[PDB]
Order: C-alpha cells, then sequence, then structure tokens
C-alpha cells in the first residue's frame, strides 16, 4: 500500500469525459511502485486475451518441442470475420508458431480459435491462467461470441491488476522458461495493432511490447504493454475501458492518455 498511488493522477476526469470507467494498473518492476485506478473492477478482455494465448502455447511448447513448428490446415468456416493472416494461407495452412504470432500482431480471430482449440479451449486457457497464480482471469467463449461486453458480466474478463501481473509473470519472471519468454517478448514488440494505445504515450528510444482489446460495443477496449525505458527498470502496465450504453464508442487517445498519466503517477520522465 505505502508505494501505491503516491502520485495522485486525474483518472476520474478522464473517464468523466470519455463517458463511461478507465481500469489502470501499472507497476514499476524495480521499486515496486503502482499506479491503481479500478484495478480490482473487471473488464472485458476482448483481443487482449490473445496475448496469454500465445503464452500459454509457449509453455506447452517446453514439453512438445515440435509444436511450434507443426503445420495446421483449416477450411474456410475457420475463417471467421478479422482474420487478416490466416485468410492469405486459407489453401496452405500455418504453423503453430504462425498463428500465434498472427494472433498477438494482427489479432487474428481464425488463428486464435484454432490455439484455442489446441489448448482445450476457453477452460485450457483459464486453466494455464491459474498454473502461473492469477486467479481473476475468466475465458468463456471463443471469438466472436467472447465479445459482447456486457455490463455486470464476468464472462471473458479479467481485471488491469491480474492482467499486469500476470504480463509481468510471464515477460519479466519465471512463469516460461527464457527462450519462450524472449518469443513471447519479441511477439509483442512486434504487435501491429497498438500505435495509438500505450505506445503513443512511450517515447520512441524505448523498448515496448503490447497487445490491444477491442470489443466493438459498450466503449470497451484496452491495451496492456510491457515498457523498457532507458536507464531504468522495466514498467508493466494495462488500461482498460468500458462505458454503460451498447453504441457508446471506444477511444484510443483515452488509453494513451490514461497511459500518460499511469507513467506519470510512477515518476517515469517520458
Ligand atoms: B479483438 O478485440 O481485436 C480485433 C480488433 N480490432 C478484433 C476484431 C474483431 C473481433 C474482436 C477483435
Amino acid at each position: 500500500h505505502m508505494l501505491t498511488n503516491l502520485v495522485a493522477e486525474p483518472f476520474a476526469k478522464l473517464e468523466q469525459d470519455f463517458g463511461g470507467s478507465i481500469g489502470v494498473y501499472a507497476m514499476d518492476t524495480g521499486s515496486g511502485a503502482t499506479v491503481s485506478y479500478r484495478a480490482e473492477e473487471r473488464f472485458p478482455l476482448c483481443s487482449s486475451f490473445k496475448g496469454f494465448l500465445a503464452a500459454a502455447v509457449l509453455a506447452r511448447s517446453q514439453q512438445q518441442a515440435g509444436l511450434l513448428d507443426t503445420p495446421i490446415r483449416y477450411g474456410k468456416n475457420a475463417l471467421v470475420p478479422w482474420s487478416p493472416i490466416s485468410e492469405k494461407y486459407l489453401t496452405t495452412g500455418m504453423t503453430v508458431a504462425e498463428l500465434s504470432a498472427a494472433a498477438v500482431q494482427y489479432s487474428d480471430n481464425a488463428a486464435a480459435n484454432l490455439l484455442l482449440k489446441e489448448l482445450g479451449g476457453p477452460a485450457g486457457l483459464t486453466a494455464f491462467m491459474r498454473s502461473i497464480g492469477d486467479t481473476t482471469f475468466r475465458l468463456d467463449r471463443w471469438e466472436l461470441e467472447l465479445n459482447s461486453a456486457i455490463p455486470g458480466d464476468a464472462r471473458d474478463t479479467s481485471s488491469p491488476r491480474a492482467v499486469t501481473e500476470s504480463l509481468q509473470k510471464l515477460t519479466l519472471g519465471s512463469a516460461l522458461a527464457a527462450p519462450q519468454r524472449q518469443q513471447f517478448v519479441d511477439w509483442l514488440k512486434g504487435n501491429t495493432t497498438g500505435n495509438h494505445r500505450i505506445r503513443a504515450a512511450v517515447p520512441a528510444d524505448w523498448a515496448v511490447g503490447d497487445k490491444t482489446g477491442t470489443c466493438g460495443v459498450y466503449g470497451t477496449a484496452n491495451d496492456y504493454a510491457v515498457v523498457w525505458p532507458t536507464g531504468r527498470a522495466p514498467i508493466v502496465l494495462a488500461v482498460y475501458t468500458r462505458a454503460p450504453n451498447k453504441d457508446d464508442k471506444h477511444s484510443e487517445a483515452v488509453i494513451a492518455a490514461a497511459a500518460r498519466l499511469a507513467l506519470e503517477g510512477l515518476g517515469v520522465n517520458g
């Protein structure tokens, strides 16, 4: 508690201008200081579960040395909306590693559903998260049904705090073996969908990896990231939003602004 919110930041005004709720958790891994706002509330994961999905695949690959190289062929019926990479390889197949990279870096939905099947579905991903000590995360449904983002519905949600804690364990801690940890980091670093979210608050000369989520309803969107400022320890953070009305729009700018406030609250000069 002593190191949480040492410096207050105007998150309430930000979410009021947005017309909804913002949840933020950010950890300075050097000192343990944190910024926390609505950090234990549940928010829909949307596509942000796909980062943890890829980590779960990497964990399994530690016991199955041939897994990442395995070629997966799929039918047209696997190609749900927003499958920008897997649609280009329908007639050829893709490897497990390629599906994982597409799920992370392009938010590819067909790839995500194929990998979910490999792990035993939403309960299998949930079990992986339990295995690293995350008792908050729950995945319940598949793409695209998991994006419904219904107010008060705990299905397919986590908290900003649990997201950050699990991200730290997987990218900086010991939840993955070292080679798989760096592969997870590299996939996050190569994400293409997050340039207007946490990355927009991060100076260009710092390294960063992230995974976004966008549900398309209820003003519900999010991003989580690991950030390596030069000359100090990495920062892990999560920013989640939601809003009361089904047709409320999400805002990338609000996510970037919340990330800026989190870095300011940690005393990280940007
Ligand atoms: B997920 O939130 O990231 C993609 C985007 N934007 C996407 C598309 C369609 C459904 C879910 C998701």
